[PDB]
């Protein structure tokens, strides 16, 4: 068992916004992504616009100040740090991708569900139905659901 948050109230802040999408659409994607995980754990997430958030959400390009440099369009879409102070928990999205609300480019909501998985302490899954599977492939946003493996994983960490 890797690191977990030692509390059930977790804040997040959106550090900056991709110009690919409407600001409102980014907020919505991120809030809905947290809700996916809140729905199956005791965890609650609140957005703050100021103060010290646990999970910072960042859009950045290439070498962006950590040891997980991005690679331009394609390849790595995002990465996130597991639970911990400071950079711990933070989720970084590669601005060289084209973020969308839909099936074109890279869907932000789906990517955020996967990354928040990491921010909460999950690693990758070999279950092809799992949101924690290593590779992205668009699935209908309206019928999207965590797989049994994702739920097992997160319930083993919290609750
Ligand atoms: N399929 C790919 O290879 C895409 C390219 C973009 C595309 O094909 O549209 N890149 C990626 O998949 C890279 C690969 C990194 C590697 O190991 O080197 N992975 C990442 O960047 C991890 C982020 C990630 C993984 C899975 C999902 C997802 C989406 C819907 C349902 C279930 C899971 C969302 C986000
Ligand atoms: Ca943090
Ligand atoms: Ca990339
Ligand atoms: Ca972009
Ligand atoms: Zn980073
Ligand atoms: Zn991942």
């Amino acid at each position: 068992m890797g690191p977990v948050w030692r509390k059930h109230y977790i804040t997040y802040r959106i550090n900056n916004y991709t110009p690919d999408m409407n600001r409102e659409d980014v907020d919505y994607a991120i809030r809905k992504a947290f809700q996916v995980w809140s729905n199956v754990t005791p965890l609650k997430f609140s957005k703050i616009n100021t103060g010290m958030a646990d999970i910072l959400v960042v859009f950045a390009r290439g070498a962006h100040g950590d040891d997980h440099a991005f690679d331009g369009k394609g390849g790595i879409l995002a990465h996130a740090f597991g639970p911990g102070s400071g950079i711990g928990g933070d989720a970084h999205f590669d601005e060289d991708e084209f973020w969308t609300t839909h099936s074109g480019g890279t869907n932000l909501f789906l990517t955020a569900v996967h990354e928040i998985g990491h921010s909460l302490g999950l690693g990758h899954s070999s279950d092809p139905k799992a949101v924690m599977f290593p590779t992205y492939k668009y699935v209908d946003i309206n019928t999207f659901r965590l797989s049994a493996d994702d739920i097992r994983g997160i319930q083993s960490l919290y609750g």
